[PDB]
């Protein structure tokens, strides 16, 4: 009823049969060609893995189990007296395919409070890390260390049936999601607040509010932004580096802690997780010359004096998108309601007219619209979260929801080891002659 | 002449231009098809990536830059008073594609001795790790924490030219390889020798001997085993989960420390790097159930009786190999020479006689011959290394050579972010019906 685990248990047989029917109809059907260029080009355009939780709709954005972001904002439970989707509900949806009821989210909230405790060895390890060790490295190291708590790893050693893998994966995943805020908040407080303590979990708060409590914030609107932020960054298909890493490492039957920590190492990469900070450095830098008020000359110069120089207007491209990311619109509506008078937001609102001066003149992007990362930093900074090195941790905590919801399903559905074939250049040259 | 970095700087242009030409002419050549089954089946049989350092023919086994393991055992430098190939030479081959001279191996040994220091925070972290934190978890976490030393991470933030990525990757890779034995031997000692100290690096020893010193072994034969073991586990194409994880995380420009720690999380998965242990647990069990002094039939009975209950013979089969793994033969040859009368070896040897037979009469197997992991456990147990949870640490330290050699080349050649497209079951079903 409220126990997500039993609801999952009832869903899994239906999904297994649906896949079995489809593979029996179409297993041998060709869905794509592989070219030499796709192998050299990081598998671009190659349909390579199944990933159930989210799908990129080319005209409406990311859908979560079919629901668009605006749909999730309408339908998902909010905290009482609040406007923003609770990330608990998002997880419920990713796991079940169903929009939760208020009571389901409430149950899930209390489940994560109960499982939140950190083992002292992780606490010690985090307390001992130096300030020159990047927050994302701290996050990945601590999650790896948490695998001492893995129920899945122990049960596998004792020869548990394949038919039960999903159960222990579920337990580990809920445990991990529950702990993430505590870990994330210890990192923040140790780096940016002189090692002061995270305080206690409250058995009756939502995940996001426990999170902002432990970070040391007390600002309803900040907690509301966190709720929205954790919801919208949660999943973005399977092919992104963090999701795919988790998928790949998970397919070797590494437990959720190891799979997630590997993912965070992937997220830590500059071409994945650093877009947020780039933008905010640029915007801050833009109020060097501009001051508070300007024009498109101001803008198109760099726009052309940068895009035609070599670099970019940060936060106006993607790897497969094609329209104003709903993830941006999300934050914009947020900012228009709650901080209309903020200079930087105002600048960001100004940039949303100009840089879309159809930058297709150069023809180099195939995307003249702002992505998620264009809006995120200003909002964080407004609420007093200024330590940009930390922003990708927030992204990580969010992404946990997506990749763990899929990990449960990968094991439920008996997905095998990911093991493609590689070739050398020499090898490929000989293969093509024949 | 001897500076590997200068030799590599000279090779890179040649190969860039070679790939540029190949992709202009043959970039659109189709080298395979994707089916629905492949997407569900972990990309099995899918030509997915270019990986230059090694290629695994199903037929004759792994080749390292065109050389087989027997060709390498012969051609690669040995230590003075030594029979086994030094991993240093293996690494030089993978990086350069050339067999190194004695002098180049000597120079690389001194380079790795000089770069072997750990920062105090990494020492502290290892020494505080509890004894219930698995060695692979310690290894991954410690390597993540070393990324505070990353030259590449700091260069990238200050805006280095793409043309120079490979140089910082190379440096960071040389630093990590040098440090790994120190990390690995600290783990070994903290867990299995009540925290006794690892001692010093000798600037005139090879890498494998420094390592066995730090571990607390001073048996010349065990050093020779280590040299052989580190050489042969070094690389196995790009499609295995450890190399692939490293390739994937690297392609987001995560530094070598993060890419390697991610790979170890992959390696720690039961379907990737625990077959060694699994083999040894089965052999030890078998040795009780049929006595040490064993017949040829009672052994064939047990293997027959294993196959019926529906249970695997560990150490036989592979995801692509379809004949005897030359990394097995290597270990066999070493055993015949050094421990022919070892009860456990005899049994392993007997099983090579017996087991391939029976899997032929099955028709289920495809690969009825042993992999590397069938032979490794008993060689380690023989020399006094009986802590099975540690075995995969050795594999990891070996695999560093291969994945880092390739990581240098992936950056040198400008390999982009790995980003295949994922589909849901629902989405796939609709795509095929189109
Ligand atoms: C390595 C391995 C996982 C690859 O198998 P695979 O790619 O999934 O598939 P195969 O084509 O080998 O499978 C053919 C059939 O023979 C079986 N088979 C494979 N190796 C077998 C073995 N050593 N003993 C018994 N049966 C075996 C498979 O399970 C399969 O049976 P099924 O169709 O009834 O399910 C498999 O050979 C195995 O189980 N090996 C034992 C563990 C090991 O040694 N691992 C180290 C290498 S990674
Ligand atoms: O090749 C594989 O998939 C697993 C393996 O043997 C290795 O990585 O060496």
């Amino acid at each position: 009823s409220t126990n997500l685990k039993d609801i999952l248990a009832d869903l899994i047989p239906k999904e297994q049969a649906r896949i079995k029917t489809f593979r029996q109809q179409h297993g041998k059907t060709v869905v794509g060609q592989i070219t030499v260029d796709m192998m050299y080009g990081g598998m671009r355009g190659m349909k390579g893995l199944v990933y159930e939780t989210s799908v990129l709709d080319p005209d409406e954005g990311i859908r979560f189990r079919g629901f668009s972001i605006p749909e999730c904002q309408k339908l998902l439970p909010k905290a009482k007296g609040g406007e923003e989707p609770l990330p608990e509900g998002l997880f419920w949806l990713l796991v079940t395919g169903h929009i939760p009821t208020e009571e389901q989210v409430s149950w899930l909230s209390k489940e994560w409070a109960k499982r939140a405790a950190l083992p002292s060895h992780v606490v010690t390890m985090l307390d001992n890390f130096p300030t020159n060790l990047h927050p994302m490295s701290q996050l990945s190291a601590a999650v790896t260390a948490l695998n001492s708590e893995s129920n899945f790893a122990r049960a596998y050693a004792q020869g548990i049936s394949r038919t039960k893998y999903w159960e222990l994966i579920y337990e580990d995943s809920m445990d991990l999601i529950a702990k993430l805020p505590c870990v994330a908040a210890k990192i923040y407080r140790n780096l940016y607040r002189e090692g002061s303590g995270i305080g206690a979990i409250d058995s009756n708060l939502d995940w996001s509010h426990n999170f902002t409590n432990m970070l040391g914030y007390t600002d309803h609107q900040f907690t509301e932004l966190t709720r929205l932020y954790l919801t919208i960054h949660s999943d973005h298909e399977g092919g992104n580096v963090s999701a795919h890493t988790s998928h790949l490492v998970g397919s070797a039957l590494s437990d959720p802690y190891l799979s997630f920590a590997a993912a965070m190492n992937g997220l830590a990469g500059p071409l994945h997780g650093l877009a947020n900070q780039e933008v905010l450095v640029w915007l801050t830098q833009l109020q060097k010359e501009v001051g508070k008020d300007v024009s498109d000359e101001k803008l198109r110069d760099y726009i052309w004096n940068t895009l035609n120089s070599g670099r970019v207007v940060p936060g106006y491209g993607h790897a497969v998108l094609r329209k104003t990311d709903p993830r941006y619109t999300c934050q914009r509506e947020f900012a228009l309601k709650h901080l209309p008078n903020d200079p930087m937001f105002k600048l960001v609102a100004q940039l949303y007219k100009i840089v879309p001066n159809v930058l297709l003149e150069q023809g180099k992007a195939k995307n003249p619209w702002p992505n998620v990362d264009a809006h995120s930093g200003v909002l964080l900074q407004y609420y007093g979260m200024t330590e940009m090195n930390y922003y990708t941790v927030l992204f990580g905590v969010s992404r946990a929801l997506g990749v763990l919801a899929q990990l449960i399903w990968s094991r439920a559905l008996g997905f095998p080891l990911e093991r493609p074939k590689s070739m050398s250049t020499e090898g490929l040259m000989k293969f093509v002659d024949s």
